[PDB]
């Protein structure tokens, strides 16, 4: 027996609890309050030497004094007297510690010493401590709710349903309960001083009461369980959504490479964590959007919209944000549009949207039939909405024509296989008798076009990620130094690199005096190119003198940079015409390696255009990391009667820098080709740069 | 007392109303209900010569038989029927026919001879015509509704505030009334036959009982009216707010030159509107939010925000949504940081948003009044709000928590000229307990960390319109070419609006055979040209050569370029280095003359990174367009060591191209520079474009 049995209680019914510090404070009355009105069916002890009884209860001196099994403490004394409360717990064998309270090892060193303590108690048993510092948890399934915090709402009531949420927030859990979410379970994690983030989201993934996932990310601890506990959730097939806090956040860390501040950290992680499924989004309103729409059984198999509206206005400007969020609503299928100007020649030409309000003379109840049973089988359209604003108050009359839409989704559900929403344009709340319709045929109800939008998108980001079936590969940090300096790898070495992976370098050299470099050039031809070395950054500092006709120039282009005290200098051909890109890969100190991709050359950083792959890079994806740049893109296939680029040779530079940052991601933290330039033939590397620590 | 009198009773009280073709349908129904739940004073009278009565209520067999003055009627009767209805109540000399059924001019041709045919007999008294097609109108002030739409909401009312709105779209009416928005008049504009979108406008600009004004645009009818009454709504010093449908819509209409593409029709017509002081919002919610932070009567001294929160994890996202919809929150004043350190030094270093809670021993009462007492004093502070989620249904705890920053609003109020807000992170339904709080101290209150912060740049943007109280000039477009094709201007004329206007071309000149180009090269020196003449978009098909260094390789190009029959050739000297931008101007049917400004080039479409100006430019207006694109602005000022550029002759050139557009808009529709090279010394137009009839 031990710490591994006792966590898995988090997720179960417990049959006891005791509550120790019971008194007449909020803690305590919210504790009993919510374990009445949710209904929970178990045993409740209060302990505290300090009253005999409370509420009618007795008041027990002592955890040691209770007869019976205790499956879950929750703790509610000062910090001081909690130590012995963990002893106690522990001498006891309860499964779980809760300790909501805060000044813990999160208020300072005392208080990280009293949290060591704790958990030095609790490993004698193997007793579980959840927080400390967080609002504890809840399980609507179990009707179990050691959960800080009013849950009784006899306005609002919290729904039970098939969403679970872990979040690192005290303070968001209301704003969760106070949506339209069904909820089975939420973990507060606190100061994840024993359970983290992971562990619960490794419960969450094999919880047959969890079919989708919500995160509120302030800070992952241990990247690897995590990663982990990710991909026990896609072989589960559970829907992952989050929030990640700290999105603009600067990042102030080392970087030679330009590839440093055209890929934040960011970016990085949300390309990592994309990777092995999880759904971003940006705010509370849109995870709750998300995980709505993901809480009823349908999926996409085309990533297209249509919507049905009463409204033009409303339709004008739904259609103007699906392009601001991405989201195709195409033509209507030559089957479907024919199907309908069939039976209602009076409505004319089909949008999508759709307004099909005062367009006919016939009853709208049969406009609206005849046109969502040809839209749900058009076969060009992967989601089927209604988008109309049904407000909470609206007269009678009004509800007549807003829940006819939702009467024919209802009676169309059952014989389609694809997603249904109705949603409002406005974020008001809805008007409860139309949601009772949708809610009764399991249709997805969302409020707001943006957050519409984003489910949909979300939707069909998950739709291939269950396409893909093989997910991103966990890179190992061991071998990693924890050293947080760069330092420049000589320009031999790098050279040496570009070489060992078969980038193409100009015909070049390294010359000693100048002589030499006149020698060696006027064995070349002109123009050539003379850089300054030992540097990451030659132009700035005038280390860089391009097309030198003649060794006239050359001698004095050389005479202009002696002032840089340059080692070695280098000479090459001055590779005539090709669009600049930079291609490069960096190692993330939890992650491993990314590729870096995008507009190259002097102004890179001001372009600031770049896509990201985590390798290995497939050729087809790299083919779309090209595409997806438009400028980049137009120059290939040439630009207003320019030469199309060698895309082919472009596409395999990208996957092989992909094989060499899986290579030597763990020695060289920087290597970046800047610029890369594609030609009509091939492609050259013009420059290279590596950095290692 | 023709149309102009009668247009007034839109705006004021209504003594008597008639409702022809009264009956026991909706329509009626929903009118008493109206008038009754609204408390009309005034009198109804029914008329209908198929009742005796309706309810018990004496039903007039015609409006003819009324003795008494009639200020409006309700016209309920079929089109066909409505015309004999209009001759009757122009006969009576109502003010106001009131037509919200359908088909009329907007159903057929048909429907179009019954409108004309009401308008006729409408201009015999001078008759105002609502409509037809629309829902009607309200006036909270006056308890006038007659409008054909549940307003009977007892439970949560339309409340009487300052906010008044005109519609294009009558299904986005309920929409508004189901806001928080406090009311005063909502007018819904129909086929406005007679009484049009500027028409309302007139009349909400000299109302006394509205002091924020909302637009719901589909399209503007008459252009010049409207800014007309923009101006007069700027003049009484009213905000006007709108949502313009189609921002997204193609329009590859006009355009010889690459302005047509950079500047929409649709970005051109918001810059001129902008200019007359039109706050654009992109949705419902937004305007809502808006006008609710215009409804009280504080402006900004500075272009910051506050926040004060409860979450450290809300803080964090409503900073990273701050940086996405560019809203500064600075760091707090020097008295600010040492004042609050001064008492509550265990909060340590003040970041904003500042996270309040859990900070501190001591009650959350006294740390939330210091704070805010010392916040709302704070000079680099323009907005004072609080961001917390205090959702509907919330418990007793959770109300004594979250209420504790509102009242300390409120207790602040009386003594401070700031802006004041409390928003929720979340888009859910506020605790009506909370809300309550601020609503009694004339506080706003937004849901939506999104519809906050459009609200708070909403205000710095209305606070700049009222600063620089010298508007966009009316151009007319009377004499305005009225033809639609558009014809391209020769090479010839080109240049001459160049030199007319002091732009300076490269040394060149036209030539027509080989040896005539080949003596004028070697006369100027090599490189040069070579540009074929009257095409289009010469690049594009190989009409352009570049960098010719001799007699021989000229030829050669010359004869690449054959095929393309040009009649004239223009050789000028190759322009060496220096920043390519696009100069130019276009002529707007509806608003006359506008800048674009911006990155030039071949690539110029791909870069699309132009910024727009309504002549005359002044000096100070032509430096922000320069230094508001980063690329530009960078390289202007010499990017990394590449020597700095010419502003001043940079600067000077867009305030000339303001000029020329100021004299010729009237005749030359296009005028575009393509590119403009900004050198060390000077600026130099490579190319020339322009478009008349
Ligand atoms: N062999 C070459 N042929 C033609 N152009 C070249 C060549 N080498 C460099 N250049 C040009 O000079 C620019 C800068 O070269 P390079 O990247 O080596 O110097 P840098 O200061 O280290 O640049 P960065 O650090 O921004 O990558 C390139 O972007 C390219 O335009
Ligand atoms: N006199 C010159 N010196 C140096 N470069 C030049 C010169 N004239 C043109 N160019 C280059 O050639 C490019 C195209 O020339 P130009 O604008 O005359 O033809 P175009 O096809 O009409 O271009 P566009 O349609 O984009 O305006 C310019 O953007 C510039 O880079």
């Amino acid at each position: 027996a031990m710490k591994k049995e006792n966590l898995k209680i988090l997720a179960k019914k417990a049959q006891t609890i005791a509550i120790v510090g019971a008194n007449y404070r909020f803690a305590t009355r919210v504790l009993l309050e919510n374990l009445d009105k949710m209904d929970f069916t178990g045993t409740i002890y209060l302990v505290n030497p300090r009253y005999e009884n409370i509420d009618g209860v007795r008041c027990y001196q002592s955890l040691l004094e209770i007869e019976d099994t205790i499956d879950v403490v929750v703790g509610l004394v000062n910090p001081q007297l909690m130590i012995q409360v963990a002893s106690n717990a522990s001498k006891i064998n309860a499964k779980v510690l809760v300790i909501p309270g805060g000044g813990y090892g999160e208020s300072g060193v005392e208080g990280q010493n009293i949290q060591n303590a704790i958990l030095e108690r609790a490993a004698d048993s193997g007793m579980r401590i959840v927080g400390p510092n967080c609002m504890g948890y809840l399980n609507m399934h179990a009707q179990f709710t050691p959960y800080i915090g009013t849950l009784h709402r006899p306005l609002r009531p919290i729904k039970k349903g098939p969403v679970s949420i872990i979040s690192q927030s005290g303070s968001v859990n209301d704003a969760f309960i106070a949506s339209k979410l069904g909820i089975s379970k939420i973990y507060s994690t606190g100061n994840e001083a024993d359970v983290q983030m992971h562990d619960y989201l490794n419960l969450l993934a094999e919880d047959p009461e969890t079919s989708v996932i919500i995160l509120y990310i302030e800070a992952i601890r241990n990247h690897l369980s995590f990663l982990r506990a990710l991909d026990l959730c896609s072989k589960n097939k559970k829907p992952v959504i989050a929030i990640k806090v700290g999105r603009t956040i600067k990042s102030a860390a080392v970087a030679n490479a330009h590839s440093g501040a055209l890929a934040g950290d960011y970016e990085i992680e949300k390309l990592f964590l994309e990777g092995h499924g999880v759904l971003f989004v940006e705010d509370i309103d849109q995870a709750v959007a998300v995980a709505l729409l993901l809480s009823q059984p349908y999926l996409p198999t085309v990533n297209t919209v249509a919507a049905l509206t009463v409204s033009g206005g409303q339709a004008g400007i739904l259609l103007d944000l699906a392009e601001d969020y991405g989201v195709d609503f195409p033509d209507f299928s030559a089957v479907t549009n024919y199907e309908i100007a069939s039976k209602l020649p009076e409505l004319g030409g089909l949008s999508n949207p759709l307004d099909i309000w005062g367009k006919s003379s016939k009853d709208f109840s049969e406009v609206s039939n005849i046109c969502l049973s040809s839209i749900v089988k058009d076969a060009d359209i992967g989601i089927i909405t209604v988008a109309i604003d049904a407000p909470i108050g609206q007269g009678d009359h009004e509800f007549d024509f807003t829940s006819i839409p939702a009467k024919d989704l209802a009676s169309l559900r059952g014989n389609s296989d694809k997603p249904f929403l109705y949603f409002s344009h406005i974020q008001t709340e809805f008007d409860p008798r139309v949601e009772s319709i949708l809610d009764e045929a399991g249709i997805a109800v969302i409020q707001g076009s943006r957050n519409a939008l984003v489910a949909c998108r979300a939707l069909f980001k998950y739709k291939e990620f269950l396409e893909k079936n093989n997910h991103t590969p966990i890179y190992s940090v061991e071998d990693l130094s924890i050293q947080k300096g760069l330092k420049l790898l000589h320009d031999n070495e790098g050279r040496k690199l570009l070489d060992e992976s078969g980038f193409v370098s100009p015909r070049e050299q390294v010359v000693t005096s100048l002589q030499e470099g006149v020698d060696y050039a006027e064995s070349i031809g002109y123009p050539v190119v003379l850089k300054a070395q030992g540097l990451a950054h030659k132009t700035d500092v005038g280390g860089v003198a391009l097309n030198i006709k003649s060794a006239a120039k050359l001698k004095k282009a050389w005479g202009k940079m002696e002032h840089l005290n340059s080692p070695y200098y280098l000479i090459q051909e001055m590779v005539t015409d090709g669009f600049e890109t930079i291609l490069a890969y960096r190692t993330d100190m939890n992650y491993g390696p990314v590729v870096i991709f995008g507009l190259g050359g002097i102004y890179t950083e001001l372009f600031n255009e770049v896509v990201l792959a985590v390798p290995p890079i497939t050729h087809k994806k790299a083919e779309q990391m090209v595409k997806s740049i438009p400028m980049l893109w137009k120059s290939i296939e040439g630009y207003r009667g320019n030469p199309a680029l060698d895309l082919e040779a472009l596409t395999a530079s990208i996957v092989q820098m992909g094989e060499t940052a899986m290579e030597k991601y763990e020695e060289i933290v920087e290597f970046e080709i800047n610029p890369l330039s594609v030609r009509v033939k091939g492609v050259v590397a013009l420059d290279v740069l590596a950095s290692v620590k």
